[PDB]
């Protein structure tokens, strides 16, 4: 239901120099507008890019990217699947970049890749302007994984252009789903490899957090709990507790008493990191899973789902709200400890 645009600037590319693009579904009775940033990972050199271009090409190039994709989950149009926002203009950005959207270089007579993933926001925003975004009223930058560092990199971004492009009255907010991290210790023994794809991207992070962390030290805005308090605008965290990535990152894979103590640290670690972000919903369960999943609506956090958490704050945005949460952080210490986690 989503349609494919290559970019009508073929000069902001994928990894391989191929154009990107965008699946956009239009919705004309709707001022909403659903922008999403599709993750997985990254690559931070030469030879790493060069395994990513064999066997995730997809991942780096738009060269056998189909004519359509169906909407699911939150980006779906159906009202039973998506309680939330089922009448938004939906548009769907593949992940080409492989620079956790963060990179501003092209491929050059020194750079066998291009890492555009910031340029490419930008620019499917501009030439959305010219297909009815120019009379949102709302512009929600949601993504997953890698996608949802995305958004916490480049929020404040699209807000920052679409003021200077002279549209003040679009209201951009973000939505970041499983991109918030900690650069905790692992359990058996990361932060180095962003510090390299930084380099090798030329990636660039918001200013305010630059500004803090300073030169040398971008790696730090990366990490939600850090870049979050210097942002603008409003942004939505989703987060597993026990996310699998995370886990992954920190080497976890009977549980004895040592792997317990650190998965329950890092769930509190981890609620402690959201206990200042209003807006998220942070359930006590070990799972992948994503905002674009056709059974997102499943799972609740004190009675209340993401959907309807997401209601409540749309309605925040118009003193907190009777019966219409919007800060939903699981206490139990466990994963699966609450029952709603996915199977
Ligand atoms: O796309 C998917 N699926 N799961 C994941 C997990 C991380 C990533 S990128 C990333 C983003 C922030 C920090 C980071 O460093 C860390 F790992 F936190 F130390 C890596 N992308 N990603």
């Amino acid at each position: 239901d989503l349609r494919l645009h290559l970019l009508l600037n073929t000069s902001v590319t994928c990894n391989d120099g191929s154009p990107a693009g965008y699946y956009l579904k239009e919705s004309r009775g709707s001022r909403r507008w659903l922008l999403f940033l599709e993750g997985g990972w990254y690559c931070f050199n030469r030879e790493n890019c060069d395994s990513r271009y064999d066997t995730m090409r997809r991942l780096m190039s738009s060269r056998d990217w189909p004519r359509t994709r169906t909407g699911t989950g939150i980006l779906s149009s159906q009202p039973e699947e998506n309680p939330y926002w089922w009448n938004a203009n939906m548009v769907f950005i593949p992940y080409c970049s492989s620079d956790v959207w963060s990179g501003a270089s092209s491929k050059s007579e020194k750079n066998e890749y291009a890492f555009m993933g910031a340029l490419i926001i930008q620019e499917v925003v501009r030439e959305l302007l010219g297909r009815g975004l120019s009379g949102a009223k709302v512009l929600l930058l949601a993504g997953s994984s890698a996608g949802g560092t995305g958004v916490l990199l480049n929020v404040d971004r699209v807000a920052e252009q679409l003021e200077k492009l002279g549209y003040p009255a679009i209201q951009v907010r973000g939505l970041a789903d499983s991109g918030w991290f900690l650069d905790n210790k692992q359990y058996r023994h990361p932060t180095e490899a962003i510090r390299r794809g930084i380099r090798y991207w030329n990636g660039v992070v918001p200013e305010r957090c630059r500004r803090q962390f300073q030169e040398g030290e971008e790696w730090n805005c990366f990490f939600g709990y850090k870049v979050y308090p210097t942002l603008r605008s409003p942004v939505f965290v989703v987060q597993w507790l026990f996310d699998e990535a995370q886990l992954t990152v920190d080497n976890v894979h009977p549980v004895q008493e040592g792997l317990r103590l650190y998965i329950q640290n890092l769930g509190r670690e981890l609620r402690h990191t959201l206990k200042d972000v209003p807006a998220s919903f942070a359930p006590a369960c070990l799972s992948h899973e994503i905002i674009i999943r056709s059974h997102w609506t499943d799972v609740q956090v004190k009675g209340t789902s993401l959907p309807r958490a997401l209601h409540c704050w749309d309605r925040s945005l118009h003193t907190p709200l009777k019966g219409c949460p919007v800060h939903l952080v699981d206490s139990c210490p466990w994963p699966h400890c609450n029952p709603s986690c996915p199977t």
